[PDB]
């Protein structure tokens, strides 16, 4: 886990929709 409930785990560098 890391700040969002996920943790980075899309295709990274930049992440999108916060909640």
């Amino acid at each position: 886990c890391r700040k969002a409930g996920v943790g980075q785990s899309w295709k990274e560098n930049s992440p999108l929709n916060v909640s």
